[PDB]
């Protein structure tokens, strides 16, 4: 394995994915992100491409990695929250896992909230 | 002394505001300082704002030889908060953006707000 010179950083940030929406208007729940380079170092951030549920759906999200830190909030009705990150460490077989805590007004048919992966390629990260 | 590979970190922290409009239909431009100068960034969008309820829709580009990508904000029901630029800072740290703007009402419009993330790892 090559490692990729400092001359040559640049970032890839396509990997997008979303987070899994809740089935109760209160939750606590886990997500593992999959397909990741093991071991490689990521910052995830959220955006936001989808309408508005108008019901007050807000999701905070933190990574359980060792040594990830930060945090990521959504909210989507009148003062809307798209903000945050997380930097953290994808584990020895290319996984993550995160934990929702998600309180919503209503939650007939949530819309997922979605986020973006950033990976400086340099080295062997 | 630069940062050995193995020591990679992320430095997220930088935030700002996008110069916000005066016009329903603008185009402007606001150079970015304050960058190490010639470090390779990746600038992405946030939100923490109060929707005008008035379809006040950006995008914006960067004009800095080497920048790629888009990003897009817009804040009445069908919201985005979406893309992402990758470019370098020039040899004196700033960078240049185009922003387009198409807002239905611009009374006192709130900044759309931004977020550079810095890869710490060699001279950058």
């Amino acid at each position: 394995p090559t490692p990729v010179e400092v001359s040559q950083l640049t970032y890839n940030a396509d990997t997008i994915g979303n987070w899994v929406p809740p089935t109760e208007l209160k939750q606590t729940y886990t997500q593992d992100i999959t397909g990741l380079k093991p071991n490689s170092k990521f910052i995830i951030v959220p955006y936001m491409d989808r309408v508005s549920s108008e019901v007050l759906q807000k999701c905070t999200i933190t990574c359980n990695e060792v040594d990830a830190v930060g945090s990521i909030s959504y909210f989507d009705t009148s003062a809307i929250k798209c903000d945050g990150y997380i930097s953290f460490q994808a584990n020895s077989i290319g996984e993550a896992t995160f934990t929702l805590v998600t309180d919503y007004q209503g939650a007939v048919d949530p819309k997922p909230y979605q986020y973006r992966i950033i990976r400086a390629i340099v080295g062997n990260n």
